[PDB]
């Protein structure tokens, strides 16, 4: 016995040869895409091969990659029937497509809508306008927070920022009662954690450090930059300057920080570009303890991915985050571009994008989707995996 | 094949009889106690079989076959380590370390002769462990606000109960307001909110009959372990409820009760509810019912709708520790509710419930030795609600093998 | 040479006989009524008696002639009194015809009345001045004045603050020192109600206030409407919340019967007045605590200062900041439609029209006090030397 | 009968000539100083007669007649005890007792964020020009926050009430919502808080550069002070450029909520604002500016009309409401006088229709007001019926220096 051989006739269907055309169709229906970084040496050893393969031919194509190839074919992934799962994701996408309401962030203008999924095991699925780039806006506030506590630790990062939400009373306060901004996912907090990344180095390269980091969160899928909104947020950041002058005056930055310099760095971070496919993977890195699901590299400390997931829950949808925490119970983060970065812990990462916002700042179709997501699957964080009434569980068989 | 015989050979050690005393000693090290309601038919058919032939007190596979035939689904999963904490007696030795951890924190002042302190656990499968002063009765005080919140949503549905009470915390600035921005109390775990949900249970009937309804409910949440009542603090808390009356009159003026509510009567019912007595063992089981989708773990009966036990666990997370709830939700992330008697009702979803009790409170109203305990609990096990079950650094996972 | 003789030829028109009827017409043009309380010995000793000579005259007015001199020497604080009333009539009628507003939940030729009584007793009314209505929280300064009159500034403010809330905070009960903000919001009024005459029963404290309001109005009309007493006992769920809140945060004097003080509070808010009556109470406040039509001392100078200071800052509920700016007069409104107005050192007034705006102020009342200071230099930070294009009725002209 | 002649015999004491030295000491005893701008033409014709015949310093009825012929309407009401404080030297000896009463109160610490023998001064100028100072009254110090009412007056004087309150409110904050910049109609609360003062700074004489409006404000302050000392201290101007991160924060917040007139350069307005905050005065100088506010906008020692009555009503009314930072509700109640303090140690005091004052001691309490200044203004209305809701008829055991 052993496993490169045993797996050969579970794909082979008893024949003595298998076309490679039925190996890839079998593998792409487990949810993996043939692009998968951890599948490289496997299909590196197959396009140089070219059409049926036999058990000698096969075995030294998959031997280095067969430990994970087995899980896809034994359906021991966290969503085993990933076919059933996507057709409900498509069904959720299409019911959100028909509620027109909202207006776009009027200082960035067929209109568009896309949602992408990437599981903690690398299973991938997109529908709609998934690789059209758009900026993160305040979607990036948890990522730069995660980076911060990854490099500095929980206690340093919260010497400078609090860890709770304000209250619908305090959408116009900057500081809490200990003279820290309330939390990392509101602008006053995001500016301060921007100040703590890679201190002592200049803003040209500490920006690059983040972009190195975002490249590791997306498994090196698309993370770009739009200079259009970088200058356009300097134009119309008179409020962000007030916060900076307020926090400078109230002694809230690490010592020797250049305040008006940090706010510039803040504006570039808010217009890093992604797509929903790219961003789904970074969401999935947060869903999986800080290990990127399509590369296997550990990107963020477990401490950082807990702290981040803890505050995207309470604070991630601006004033709608209390209603969110109640009715959907998933760590999520919205930004003004139309995106919502969604994390179902131990399952999946997601990015939904539709630019029309509501009257609180959340993608209108995005919010409808995440209600329907947890209306139908037991993904809320205070469901029980044993008794869950009339909703489905894609983590099990049929 | 068949499941009663193989279980014989899992315990029988190849020999052809088993002494009756070491079958239960095996089962008692699983974490279940021989008292388990779902084991009663098994031990009925075992100690009157103990005196059928009152010596030769060993069983053969036949006799065994129809002493465990009653509950052989649960008997196998106890002996095959398929409970959600399989090595339950390594786990307790860490619970014991955490008990003794907090035992040496002098601090606190009690709400107006040794140190009282106790913590009990009941897992989602019925496994139990207690340490310290676990069977001494004490009142729930605002520990009961989640339980009665669940009852409200169980009988009425989420959408009705929240026409009358909000679903978010106030803010650590507004710990002095009664109403939010929609003229509802902020949420079920503040007196103003709990008073209003008290008004929603069993409308149209008299207050004696709704009080019996709640306890009738609390008894099935606790698998019918101790649910009592202390009339001493009911009159002592009817004494000093001017603030709550202030809350009551404000809410009447702002039309915040259902139509036809007798407001001044509702407050008396509220003081009654706040001095229902429990122990750490009893409450331990109701926490575990919340830990288990609304099924009582030591009886198997359905107590609360999944809708209700989600809403409850979700607001015990946000709002459950008075002013310390954001700091709690961040550093331990477990649904909890403390009350002024010294209890903390703790839920690890899909694992266990707990009740820790030590009457000395800190300066926010939370049990001093309890808070120290629940920090170290998730400091030590990956039970935080946003840990990962795959990568979690130097922490232990009592849910798995080696 | 004595002053009854001196006053005699000033009236007599050179003749050596004077008709009695041209004397009262002369006296009514100074502003005083013939009913003036410190004028009665004069009008008693001529009502039993139609021309009179100098010995006839002398021994009817020696009685009161120190006060009669100033009416005829035009040394009253408003000397040309009918240029003055003639503008009050113009002010009264400009407010007439602004229909807007709605009445509270109390019980059809729609009513409006304003009366004035100067620091010298000169009086004038127009409209529905002799119809009774309740003070409501118009009474909050009067019971405050009583409290501080009997207890002193420092005791009374061990229990209540001395500033307005914030333009924001009419939905809080206490300030940051755990006192209600000030005596002219319900929470503050309840607690100063708690301080009147403590240790006695509530039937007797209510009589004590009524003894006192009888002295503030020179014994003019102060009655009571039990209809509105019952409606605030009925519809005071609000006030009970305040009482339990204040009882719970230790804000009453010791041995206070909380639920009893609130009933007493509801009684005080349903004391009836008219505009004429209340004009006098306003004028007592305008006059250093001396009732202008009796000469009796009613409130301590300390009390009438403290009171006048907070009707300025706090007297129109949420409109008191704008009020202090645009009219600058101590004033107090209540939900019945009244505004008790004080021009210090000049006059008191009471304006009453039941349609309110939606901050709680008589709509026609507020319009009137805008036009009043929009016309005379009665604002508290006008100058008595250069005052642009408006009137000063304190001089000749 | 002649209007110079009857006055001739009130001083001449029956004698037939008057020495120059007891006409002058008589006039100093009214409260006027002989420097008075509207009396200089009078002393022009006496300092020339002291040299025409070098000895025999005495005047005759005709010589006297046309030395005072010039200003005889004010000279008569000065010698006739027709000033609003007729016994001016009992009044000052009470001011001296109040000054000396406040001087032995140790408390306070100076704002030595911008720094031997304790400084303390108080000066008075009545609505009639009667003058009095004691202590450190001729030492320059900046207005700082004292200037917020004066430039507020200028704004509504040049623009009218409703325009100026198109951009700034007219009530106090409230001590719960005092750490906010805006109210509920998105205007700063009122002209006497930095947020409000910045906005009113933005409205003065727009369209011109900031140097020329600074010259305009100082032209204006000189006519409020009767052309006594109005200076500038560049040292604390630099100390306010360096410690203005809060004010820039205020500036950016207000720029984002559209709170300036259109075409305002916010960052320039902040610099103009810091300039205004370190205009220097002394207690004597500032005394006169207060007295202009006490007198319907007429400068009491020059007789010129400086501010519209509309402007000085509005100003006087908000110095009552808002002028003492967090202590203004307590102030308005216990002294009830329009006032403004600033962090330099000054309190600008107005008793309407009587006098203005400036008290200066740099040690502040823990709300920002002169310790010895506040002590002085309590004792002032403790002793005189100057509170704004006393009565001029019955006022218990208080003094009235306005009457005989
Ligand atoms: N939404 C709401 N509006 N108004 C409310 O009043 C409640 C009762 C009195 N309160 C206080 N008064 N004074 C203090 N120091 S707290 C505030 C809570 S809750
Ligand atoms: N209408 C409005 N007025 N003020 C607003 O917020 C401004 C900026 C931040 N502020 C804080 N003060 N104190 C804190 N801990 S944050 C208050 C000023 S909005």
């Amino acid at each position: 016995p052993s496993l490169e051989d045993l797996l050969f006739y579970t794909i082979a269907e008893g024949q003595e040869k298998i076309p490679v055309h039925k190996f890839i169709t079998a593998l792409k229906s487990t949810g993996l895409r043939t692009s998968d970084p951890r599948l490289k040496e496997c299909m590196d050893m197959l396009r140089l091969t070219l059409v049926m393969l036999d058990k000698d031919l096969f075995k030294k194509c998959v031997q280095s990659n067969i430990v994970l190839l087995t899980q896809a074919f034994r359906r021991k992934f966290v969503i085993p029937d990933f076919m059933s799962f996507t057709s409900h994701i498509d069904e959720l996408y299409e019911s959100a497509k028909k509620q027109s309401g909202g207006k776009v962030a009027d200082y960035i203008p067929p209109d568009l809508w896309g949602v992408s999924v990437c599981t903690a095991d690398g299973q991938r699925h997109s529908t709609g306008d998934t690789k059209v780039p758009f900026c993160l806006q305040s979607c990036v506030k948890p990522l730069k927070y995660a980076i911060a506590v990854n490099d500095l630790g929980t206690e340093y990062v919260h010497r400078y920022v609090g860890k709770e939400p304000s209250g619908l009373r305090f959408n116009k306060l900057f500081l809490n009662e200990d003279d820290k901004p309330h939390n990392p996912m509101v602008n006053a907090g995001a500016i301060v954690v921007t100040s703590l990344i890679k201190q002592g180095v200049n803003n040209a390269e500490k920006f690059d450090y983040v972009m190195q980091f975002l490249n590791k969160m997306a498994g090196n899928e698309y993370v770009g930059f739009s200079n259009a909104t970088f200058q356009s947020e300097r134009e119309s950041g008179d409020r962000n300057f007030a916060i900076g002058y307020y926090l400078k005056e109230k002694k809230c930055f690490p010592e020797g920080t250049d305040m008006v310099g940090i706010l510039d760095f803040y504006f570039q971070l808010c217009s890093i570009e992604v797509t929903c496919e790219s961003a789904s993977v970074m969401a999935a890195t947060l869903a999986n303890g800080g290990f990127c699901p399509i590369t296997g590299e550990r990107v963020l400390s477990p401490e950082a991915v807990r702290n981040t997931l803890s505050l995207m829950h309470s604070c991630g949808m601006y004033d709608f985050s209390g209603q969110f925490a109640f009715h959907v119970g998933l760590p999520a983060k919205s930004g003004v571009a139309g995106g919502i970065l969604l994390v179902v812990p131990n399952v999946m990462g997601m990015m939904c994008w539709s630019p029309p916002l509501d009257k609180m700042g959340n993608s209108v179709k995005g919010i409808h989707f995440c209600h329907d997501l947890v209306s139908l699957c037991n993904f809320h964080n205070y469901d029980n995996l044993r008794h869950f009434a009339k909703k489905l569980d894609p983590r099990r068989e049929g």
